[PDB]
Formats: structure tokens, sequence, C-alpha cells
């Protein structure tokens, strides 16, 4: 059903170089990249940071795995955060460097996203998909980009599309934008309806809605309110959809919000992690144009409670080792 059953494998080499040794679900060690292909993963999500310190997500980083998912025959999903760190709806924090007026800053952003998709091109790296922007719900590159200077958002975006639009990255990736919160309508249509009205960024300019959708940051966050949205905004925009970020705890003994209504009897294990996967995946599917789901970071092991207050949302076992609700990929 799906086009994209994928995962946001970026902290692989962070996590092999913290000597965490990858296996399969026989315990036999493999690479990455290859225990995610045996298990139906056909698609890889990675995050790009500008010029981040310690060189971890970097352009150079990128690339590296990028070419390890092309050898494994997995598609590569480029997410950029336009940013040195983290880029979420609470942070957008210009990259060292960049200028702060939106003339220069614009012409900044498409420099830098013409240059980065020439590189991944020389690399023999073409990505399925492109998103110029991590969870830009409350804008990026900020103050510059921050909601509601709709103008500069939608200059800022139309920018970065043509960065790419005008690269020699052959053949093009899908362009998408990724907003937070997938099952809240209301900030969807509130977002898409205020960038789009400006004029300067065109429908046109872009492929693919994307959204996060996880159950453990409020209750509002049900399977119902999922389709709901995600139907609202495929019969509004037409463009292709998909939830791009997604967790389901194996362990959860200390959450800080109330779980959705409808994923209550979903247990906390692997057998969960299946069920709500799944389901979340034929949701995506019996939306017009629903065309992917990605896992977010399944075998950050080091981090398993992955940013949220459940304790552990991983795919793999502390020891490395695929679980069996891995191969959830291979059904959807
Ligand atoms: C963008 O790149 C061009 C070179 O093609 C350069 O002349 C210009 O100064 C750059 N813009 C910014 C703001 O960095």
């Amino acid at each position: 059903a799906l086009t994209y059953r994928g995962v946001d494998w970026s902290s692989v080499v962070v996590e092999e170089r913290a000597g965490v040794s990858y296996k399969n679900t026989n315990g036999n060690a493999q690479p990455l990249e290859n225990i995610l292909a045996a298990n139906g993963v056909n698609t890889v999500r990675q995050r790009v940071w500008v010029n981040p310190a310690d060189g971890n997500y970097n352009l150079d980083y990128n690339i590296a795995i990028a070419k390890r998912a092309k050898a494994a025959g997995l598609g590569v999903y480029i997410d950029f955060h336009y940013s040195d760190t983290w880029a979420d709806p609470a942070h957008q924090t210009m990259p060292a460097g960049w200028p702060s007026d939106i003339d220069n800053l614009s012409w900044k952003l498409y420099n830098y996203t013409l240059d980065a998709a020439n590189k991944l091109q020389n690399a023999g790296i073409q990505p399925t998909i492109v998103s110029i922007g991590n969870e830009i719900r409350a804008g990026l590159l900020w103050p510059t980009g921050r909601t509601e200077n709709w103008a500069n958002i939608a200059r800022l975006l139309h920018s970065a599309a043509w960065g790419i639009k005008d690269s020699s990255l052959s053949p093009k990736p899908k362009i998408m934008i990724h907003l937070d919160n997938g099952w809240d309508w209301g900030t969807q249509n509130w977002w898409y309806t205020n960038v789009l009205k400006q004029g300067t960024l065109e429908l046109s300019d872009f492929d693919m809605m994307g959204v996060s959708f996880y159950p453990f940051y409020s209750s509002s966050a049900t399977l119902s309110a999922l389709k709901s949205s995600l139907d609202n905004m495929a019969k509004t925009w037409n463009k292709e959809i998909a939830v791009v970020e997604t967790n389901w705890p194996i362990s959860c003994p200390n959450p800080r919000y109330s779980f959705p209504s409808d994923v209550k009897n979903i247990p906390f294990s692997p057998e969960g992690q299946t069920t709500f996967i799944t389901n979340v995946a034929n949701i995506v599917s019996s939306v017009s144009r629903g065309v992917g789901l990605f896992y977010w970071e399944p075998a950050w092991i080091h981090n398993a409670n992955l940013g949220s207050s459940c304790a552990d949302n991983t795919m793999f076992s502390q020891s490395g080792q695929a679980l069996s609700s891995l191969s959830v990929f291979q059904r959807i």
C-alpha cells in the first residue's frame, strides 16, 4: 500500500562509534542498513544540520551513510533542519554565520540548498524526498522566518525549493514541507493557508506534506484526529501525504501525558508497536495520496526514550538486536 516504508536512522554512525553492534532478529551481526532492508524498509530518513560543531549530521556525515543506504537498495529522504542543531516548533536557530535580513538570508538559503543538492548529486546520491525544514510549524530561521512573518516564510521556502529545482540532482527529489502535530487540522490549515496566500511560494513549488505523529505528547493525538486531519489536507491541497515521524513504546512506566483514547488498549511491547505502526500506516493509506510512514530512530538504543517521557521507544534490544516488531515494514 505505502510507497515509502521507512525509518529515520540518522544516529547510525553515532551509535556504531559508541560501540553498538547491530544484529538481525536471529542475533547475527549485520550492518544496520541491511537489517532494515531485510525487514521491509525501503527508505531511510536522515537529518541534515548546517555546521554542527562535532560534525554529527552535517553533509559529509549524511553523504557517508546515504552511500551505505544506497548500497543496501534503500532510498534516501533528506531532512534539512536549516540549523546547526535540532529544529522543531520551539527551536529554529539560525545557522552560525548566516545573515538575518530577509533579502540576504533568502539568497543564503538558496545557495546552501543548491550547494548541498549538487554535492549529493556529485556523490551519486539522489534522494527520493527532501524536506525544506523540519517541523516548521512556527516557521524557520528565526526570527526572520518566525511566525507570523508569513511573507518571509513563503519567500524563504520558495528560495529553498528552487535551490533544489535549480540543482543538478537527477532525478529530482519530491519536495516536502514538514509540520508537527499531524492530528491538529486547525494548525495545519492555519499554516498552509497563511503561507500560500502570500503568492511567493506556489502550490507547484512543493510536492509533499509531511506530518509528525506521536502518541505521548497529548491525548488529542487520536488516530481518528489524524485520519480527519490528513483527509482534510488531502482534499484541500491534493499533495502526497506522509507521516514522517512516529514512535510507539515498548516501555512507558512514567508518561507525562495521557495516551489518546483510541490507542489505550495497545500494549507497550514489540507486539504493541507492530499494531500501532500498522494502524498508522493504514490510516495514511486510507488517505488520498497518502504514501508514506517513517518510524523515528528505531535503533538509537543509547537514547531509548527518544526525547519523550516514555522509557523506551526503540525497536532494538539494548544489545543492538532487532526486535520482532521491525518486521512490520514487510506488512504495510
Ligand atoms: C550566493 O552565492 C552567490 C554566488 O553564486 C554569491 O554571489 C552571493 O553572495 C551568495 N549569497 C549569499 C547571501 O551568501
